[PDB]
């Protein structure tokens, strides 16, 4: 199934559709890898973040996706969450300047996790790396 949402986001990439249309594909996309459950799941996710951060997808589309994308995580089990948390982090990091919106806003949902598995060091470091100045 992981494999289908990689092809269709792949298929979108180059697209030359209207933004409304495109980005509700891109959230059928998106509604489609959350009704998984497990690995496949996680592995649709991650192709979804790697399909938002790829330079070819426009920042107003992967902005509005990945946002997006974040408001569904909290509803997510807590090792799946911070996995994802971890891996969009990671995967934002050579565009960062591009997605410092979506960086707080994991940062801050990745720090609440460690807090309330009392974590306090990774919770604390998490939110020390959110670019205040």
């Amino acid at each position: 199934m992981a494999a289908a949402v990689r092809q269709d986001l792949a298929q979108l990439m180059n697209s030359s559709g209207s933004h409304k249309d495109l980005a509700g594909k891109y959230r059928q996309i998106l509604e489609k890898a959350i009704q998984l459950s497990g690995a496949e799941q996680l592995e649709a996710l991650k192709a979804f973040v790697e399909a938002m951060v790829n330079e070819n997808v426009s920042l107003v589309i992967s902005r509005q996706l990945l946002t997006d994308f974040c408001t569904h995580l909290p509803n997510l089990p807590d090792s799946t969450a911070k996995e994802i948390y971890h891996f969009t982090l990671e995967k934002i990091q050579p565009r960062v300047i591009s997605f410092e919106e979506q960086v707080a806003s994991i940062r801050q949902h990745l720090a609440s996790i460690y807090e309330k598995e009392e974590d306090w060091r990774n919770a604390a470091q998490v939110l020390v790396g959110i670019p205040l100045e």
